[PDB]
């Protein structure tokens, strides 16, 4: 072993934006990168879903094609324009990734991204 | 929720992640990094990240990111690393030191992203 509390430090560090949900897409989990980029805290994230995220502008045929991959238990990526606390937007280049039980059934989503503006 | 939550999330992250010993033999290596840097799952684990090392890099490069992680303390910059393809990209890599509670370092870990296009 590899001691496994070293995995937990390295995503709460990590300088990229992880969430980790329930099926519902309820946020269990974000790192420091994530509060940074989304400016949402670390009290208040928890429990929210990751639509605050979303400048209801994206158009719903995304997100259908997002959630058509989870549905299959597969991975998605694509682009979208999220909002942040302060509502400056930004374009997200977003994974969302099943995470799988023993039996092949889905039991978390992971959401990662960056911000791809340059400021 | 449970560490091979976090190792998982590890594991899928879209960003090279490797763990090392002290002496920088990769211990573990994520999805992308094994993408990236062209070593499979199984001959990553008898690398050392000297392995990425490459002429276009300055020397005081290495020089420099080890005097920061024997201090305990992280480094970020930038340097080209060479896939097992031979192929080379410009990485912007940062390390740090894992510590234990003792404030004593017991792993690396380097994440890196590749800058390159044309690959
Ligand atoms: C881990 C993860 C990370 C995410 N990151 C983002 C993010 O960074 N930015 C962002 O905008 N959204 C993100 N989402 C999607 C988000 O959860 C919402 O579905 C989305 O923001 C639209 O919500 P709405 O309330 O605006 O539209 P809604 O009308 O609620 O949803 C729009 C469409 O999405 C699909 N849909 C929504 N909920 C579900 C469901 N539970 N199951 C199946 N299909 C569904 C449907 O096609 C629906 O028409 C993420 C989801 C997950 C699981
Ligand atoms: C977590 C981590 C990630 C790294 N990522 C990269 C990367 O992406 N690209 C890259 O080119 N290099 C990376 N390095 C640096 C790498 O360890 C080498 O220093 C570098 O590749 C030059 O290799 P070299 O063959 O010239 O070995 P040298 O640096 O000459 O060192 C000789 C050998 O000893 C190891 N080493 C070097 N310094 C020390 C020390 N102070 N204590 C003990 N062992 C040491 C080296 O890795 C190598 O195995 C990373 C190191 C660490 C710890």
């Amino acid at each position: 072993e590899l001691l496994p509390e070293i995995f937990r430090q390295t995503v709460e560090h990590a300088p990229i934006a992880i969430s980790i949900t329930d099926l519902k897409a309820n946020i269990l989990y974000a790192n420091r990168a994530f509060r940074t980029i989304t400016g949402y805290g670390s009290e208040e994230v928890l429990g929210k879903n990751e639509s605050i995220l979303s400048n209801g502008t994206t158009p719903r045929l995304v997100y259908q094609a997002l959630w058509g991959r989870l549905a299959q238990k597969k991975p998605w990526s694509g682009v979208l324009v999220n909002r942040r606390k302060d509502k400056t937007l930004y374009l997200a280049e977003l994974t969302v990734a099943p995470v799988l039980n023993e039996a092949g059934e889905t039991i978390y989503y992971l959401g990662m991204h960056r911000d791809t503006s340059e400021l």
